[PDB]
């Protein structure tokens, strides 16, 4: 009891080295300027005191910025305990 998941505060690391390092690369597809400030300009922009974003670009940009955080921060939680345990 009471470890049903265990910290490991490296994983919270590298899952933020995770979405960082590979995410803000500029890339030519799409032209993209940067892969998460753009992510990011959600909060440069959509910001309005107690007014917020409807219809807007912010919903998308996050909602994959996420989505490659649940799956990329998450996939270490795995793989740090797949080497832990006795998995592979």
């Amino acid at each position: 009891n009471r470890d049903w998941l265990r910290r490991d505060l490296s994983v919270i690391g590298f899952g933020l080295i995770g979405w960082l390092a590979p995410s803000s690369l500029p890339v030519i597809n799409g032209n993209s300027l940067t892969g998460l400030f753009l992510g990011s300009i959600g909060p440069e922009l959509a910001h309005f005191p107690t007014g917020p974003a409807l219809t807007s670009p912010f919903w998308l940009w996050m909602v994959t910025w996420h989505v490659g955080l649940f799956i990329v921060l998450t996939f270490g939680q795995i793989g740090f305990k797949g080497r832990q345990d006795g998995y592979w």
